[PDB]
Parts: C-alpha cells; structure tokens; sequence
C-alpha cells in the first residue's frame, strides 16, 4: 500500500490532471498525441504550436505515471507508451530493415564539417576523413534481433501542417519532420522544415537534401531520425517511479518497464563521439570505446537509403550538463528490473553514471550555478583547442555547446531540469557527490528567488557567463572553480521552470532536511496556485521579443536553389521566416502580434505549454508525497 500523501496538495495535481486531459482545452489532438501548447502561433524551439517533440512525450509519461500513484489506475501510463511507440519511434515501415541491416559498423558514417554560419551549407562530405568503429551495434543487433533503433524522433508534426504527410503521400498525420540542421547559427527562425522520408517529392529537385549536405553525385531519396537523449532519458525516469508507484499498489506496468529499457539500452548511441574519434585525441580514429565519452551528448541520428540498401549512425560530440541524467543512469545500472537485455547495457550506464556526476561537479561555478559544457570536436570540425582552453578528459570546455543564436546556456530552465535529477539521485541514495553538488547549488538559487507582496514573484530567467572551470582532474577533484561565474542578467515568472524549481528543492529538502528549501519549494507552488490559475492550468502574461524576426529574419537559401513547400511557398534566396510559412498568416493571433509590431511594440502572450502545465502538476504530486504532514 501506497504511503499517505498530504491531502491538499494531492487535489491540487489531480485538479490540474482534469484540466490537461480535458477534451475541452485541447492538450491533445484527435489521435491522442499532446501538443506542444494549446496556442498555435508559438516559436522557441519548434516554429509551430501544435508540433510536437519527444520532450513532451516524456512529460506524458510521468504525469500519468503520478496519476497512477494517486487512482491506482495505471491504464492511462501504459497508454502513453502506446502513443509514443506508435508515432514518435519510427516503425518497421520508416526505418526499413532492409536499409538498416546494410550498415557497416566498422564505418558508420561520412565525415562532414560543421560549420559557424548558415551560408556556408550545404556541408560537403569527405570519404577521405576518418571515421571509428561502433562496438556496440553488434550487442544490439544480437539482443533484439534487428537492424532498427528503438529511440525516438525529437520532433513531430502531429496536425501535418506543413503538408509533408507520412512517408510523403502529403495527407497522412502524424508526420515526421525535422528542422535543426545547419550549425550554431541557425535559430529556430533561420531554419527550413523537411521531411525525415525524403523522396524528393517536396522542396527542390532532390527535396531538401542538398541543402544540407553536399555528395559526389546525386542525393538518393533517403529517411533520417535525429534523437533527443534527455527527453528518452526523462522517459527511462518516469517510468521507473511509473513501477515503483504500481508494486507499492500490487499493480504491475511490465510492458512499459520492458520498452523504457529497451529504449535506454539504444540510448548508449548517446555515449559516442559523432563519428567515432578517439575521445582527447579527435585526429584519430576510434577502436571501439576509446571513443565514449559516456555523457548523454546533444544527439544521436541516423537515417538509410529509400530506392536503395545503405545506411548510417551518428553520435555526437558536444555535450551540455542540462541533458545529463544521474538517475536514469542509476536506475539502467543497478536495478534489475531496467536491466537492459545487451551484454553491455547496464555496465556502461554505470559508467555512464561515474562520469556524469564528474561533468556536473567540474562545471559548477564559484557561485554554484552549473556551466555549459564541452566538446570533443572544436568548431565541430575536430580543430585543435585553443591553447588556455580548460578541458574534460581531453574535450574543451564550450560556454553554450551546440547553439549560440540564443546562447544553450543562458535560459535558467538548464539549472533546474538537470539539477532535478541531481536531487532524485540524492534522495534515493543519499549519494555524496550529489550531496555536493546540490547543497551549493541550492544555496545559490534559494538566495535568486524574489517574493513580492502582492503574492506574485519572480526567479532568474537569463544568465550570463565569466570565465571557464579549471581543468578537470578526476584524483584532484573541485577546486572550487574561483575564475567560474555566473550572472542573471533578468528575472522572470516562467511558470514551467519555477515548478522545476519547486520540485529541485522539494527532493533535496526532504532528504537534507534544509527548511530553506521545503518553505521556499512551498511558497512557489502556493504562489503559481493562488495567483496564475486559470481554466486551462496556469499562465501569465509573457513578452515574446524575438517575435519580430517573424517578419526581418531573412532564410539563407543556396544561390541557384529554388523549390516548393507543399503549400506552394516558393523556398528562394530573399526569403523571410514567414514567407515560407504562409499559412501562419491564418492563425487567431496573427493580426495581433503583427499591429503590436507596426505600434513598434513588443508582442505579448498567455501560454499553456504542454511540459509546463505538467510541470506543475508533478511538483505538486512530488510535494504530496515526500512532505505529508
Ligand atoms: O533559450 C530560451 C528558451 O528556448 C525559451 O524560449 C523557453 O523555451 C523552452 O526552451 C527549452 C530549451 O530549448 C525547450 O526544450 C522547451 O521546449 C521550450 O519551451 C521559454 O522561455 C519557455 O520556458
Ligand atoms: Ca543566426
């Protein structure tokens, strides 16, 4: 049986339960998949509202997961798991075994440069650079009898507005869909969205392959899938309390247990250098596992021929600390039910573990907030370190890794996703180097959150960075990072992060005993709910002031391409953000925002994001159970 909760905040989560699953408000779309947020008109990481991502089928799961620890009724998690196998990881049909078995572990890959500035895609590709062996696609391979990846894409377009369809029929919902593809420069407004299954039916002559990446020939029609490490990581992590919660129940979620562990057994791909380079020594190629960093680095992708048999795999060699996750690490290492079936699973995610809990504690800066991360290839191109550059196990030290247009590291949501994990780690298993690392962390952000007297308040919203962390030397340990600093340069009521927040401090509070935290954890929660509900959850009035780029940010195009969005939007150099998105001009809030930027304005919104309302249901359930009295 189930230990009490406090009664209070148990209403609380099960009140915002109702408003996220109610028909009514729209979370979801017909086939049961959730949105990104309920309001269409929304640019930040994907460009459209009702796209979604991998990020919010992790959502799902867990708060459905703490449904089930409140009604017994785990139906709801399972079926969460369903959607997701169903449209988020490619199926036998979008990820053809045929092509898939045709890959050739000892080269996994086509070397392609990186580079600083959208204009200098396409990237050409080199067959002449070297590339290392993958060890562990035969462990795969072996355990579950196929060529396929069981991960999932990070975006999806659930309605098919743009007009891709499945596997390019054009009307077909879901659709699969990516956007990301031309290094550090390219914002979410600088992008030109594609199909994953390209059979050059869209776009220009050959789709939209060339735009990207530069052959000997003709691009082939071709599919690829792009990974969301911590988003399938999150999901390992909900569905590990999804079995606790049910055993304490005497119910059982095994089907789901077995999908999340076959999932973090694939999840490993994560672990390696994206074309297999010897980890400090980049100019090499790897032999096998010299090339694993062991850190859930930004991605993993990997995509095969259409009319032919070829494929290809791709790790990645930059890492950011707000993608790591200590617990999920734990749970596939030391629990025997997350056991992955390979013969290497579970010992590399312990491995995995050890060297994650090294990364966080060599970024945490004089103050405690957490630092960026680092790279295995400089300038994405394997170039030479700048000499001064601290390093990681021979990988240099980056501020914002992967993006700069904005900085990776400047939203405070980092801190608190990936602080989140520190702090369930902690509590399960007392761990002192979790331990550590929090009791800084936590005192800085506790002395960061700003109470007013009307009952509203505010948190960090922006930071800045000084400086880098001291070379890293695993017998040595912190030095203390003095020459680390971190700066908020403005405030906010981010309601999704504040509930990330809450949930941080409610973990550490309850195993530290810190009241600090607890009353600080309290008082957020009490505040988001006496003053920013609403009848879809919770929100607030924000400024979204990029929304101008929606109409000056100009879309690089390669000189002499010309193609088509399904719609008929002619892709050409000249071309803004909207004139390849139309149909944008037929959402409610169109005429709004634009007479707000004629009035030279900033445009404002009051938004219900999927991960957030969510955010705050989970902080209050987490609340509930560790702090009943
Ligand atoms: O870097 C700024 C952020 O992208 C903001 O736009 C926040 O959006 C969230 O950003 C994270 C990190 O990229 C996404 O994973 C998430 O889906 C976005 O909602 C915005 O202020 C809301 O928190
Ligand atoms: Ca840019």
């Amino acid at each position: 049986a189930s230990s009490p909760a406090n009664k209070v905040y148990q209403d609380r989560f099960e009140s915002m339960y109702s408003k996220i699953k109610d028909p009514a408000n729209g979370y979801f779309s017909e086939q049961g998949i959730p949105y990104h947020s309920i309001e269409t008109l929304m640019v930040e990481a994907p460009d459209y509202g009702h796209v979604t991502t991998s990020e919010a089928m992790s959502y799902y799961m867990w708060l459905e997961a703490m449904h089930g620890r409140f009604s017994g009724d785990f139906t709801g998690f399972d079926k969460s798991w369903s959607v997701t196998e169903q449209y988020l990881i490619p199926t036998e049909k979008d990820q053809p075994n045929t092509s898939m078995s045709r890959y050739d572990a000892n080269k996994p890959a086509t070397y392609a440069p990186e580079f600083q500035d959208p204009s200098k895609y396409p990237s050409p590709l080199d067959t002449s650079q070297p590339v290392g062996r993958d060890p562990i696609n035969s462990q795969l391979t072996s355990a579950y009898g196929t060529s396929m990846l069981y991960g999932m894409h990070w975006i999806l377009d659930v309605d098919n507005w743009y007009g891709f369809g499945a596997r390019a029929d054009g009307t077909s919902k879901p659709s699969y869909i990516n956007t990301f593809q031309r290094g550090e420069q390219e914002s979410t407004w600088e992008t030109i969205p594609q199909p994953c299954w390209d059979e050059h039916k869209f776009g220009g002559q050959y789709g939209f392959l060339d735009l990207f990446t530069k052959d000997t020939g003709t691009p082939a029609k071709q599919f690829k899938y792009t990974n969301a490490p911590d988003a399938d990581a999150r999901a390992v992590q909900a569905t590990y309390w999804a079995d606790q919660w049910a055993k304490e129940q005497g119910k059982s979620v095994s089907t789901s247990v077995g999908k999340a562990t076959k999932m973090g057994d694939y999840l490993r791909y994560s672990f390696f250098d994206k074309y297999f380079r010897k980890i400090g020594q980049p100019s090499q190629a790897g032999t096998g596992y010299d090339a694993a960093h062991y850190l859930l680095s930004w991605y993993y992708a990997w995509g095969g021929g259409i009319d032919s048999t070829w494929s290809w795999i791709i790790g990645s060699s930059h890492n950011h600390f707000g993608y790591q996750n200590p617990f999920a690490a734990w749970v596939l290492s030391t629990d025997a039910n997350f056991k992955p079936k390979s013969s290497n699973g579970a010992s590399d995610w312990a491995k995995s573990l050890d060297r994650q809990l090294e990364f966080y504690q060599w970024l945490q800066s004089a103050e405690g907030a957490i630092a960026g991360g680092a790279t295995n290839s400089w300038n994405g191109r394997y170039e030479a370190v700048p000499s001064g550059t601290s390093t990681f196990y021979g990988m240099g030290y980056v501020e914002n890794p992967v993006y700069a247009d904005p900085g990776s590291n400047t939203w405070f949501g980092m801190q608190v996703w990936s602080m989140q994990r520190v702090a369930e780690l902690y509590y399960k298993t007392g761990d002192a180097r979790a331990k550590k690392l929090l009791d800084k962390w936590a005192k800085w952000i506790n002395g960061e959150i700003k109470f007013n007297a009307d009952g509203t308040f505010q948190i960090p919203s922006t930071i800045d960075w000084e400086g880098q962390p001291d070379t890293w030397n695993p017998t040595q340990g912190y030095t203390g990072n003095a020459n680390l600093h971190v700066k908020v340069v403005n405030y906010g009521t981010d309601l999704g992060c504040a509930s990330s927040l809450a949930n941080t401090l409610t973990y550490y509070a309850a195993k530290s005993g810190d009241e600090t935290s607890r009353q600080n954890a309290q008082k957020l929660l009490d505040a988001m709910w006496n003053n920013y509900s609403d009848s879809k959850g919770i929100s607030t009035v924000e400024q979204r002031g990029d929304y101008h780029r929606f109409l000056d940010q100009e879309v690089f195009v390669p000189a002499g391409w010309t193609g088509k969005m399904p719609n008929g939007d002619v892709i050409k150099s000249g071309v803004k953000f909207i004139d390849i998105r139309s149909k944008y001009k037929q959402d409610p809030e169109w005429q709004t925002m634009v007479a707000a930027l004629q009035a030279g304005q900033v445009p404002t919104q009051r938004l219900h994001r999927f991960w957030a309302q969510s955010e705050f249901a989970v902080a209050n359930g987490v609340y509930a159970i560790l702090f009943p009295d």
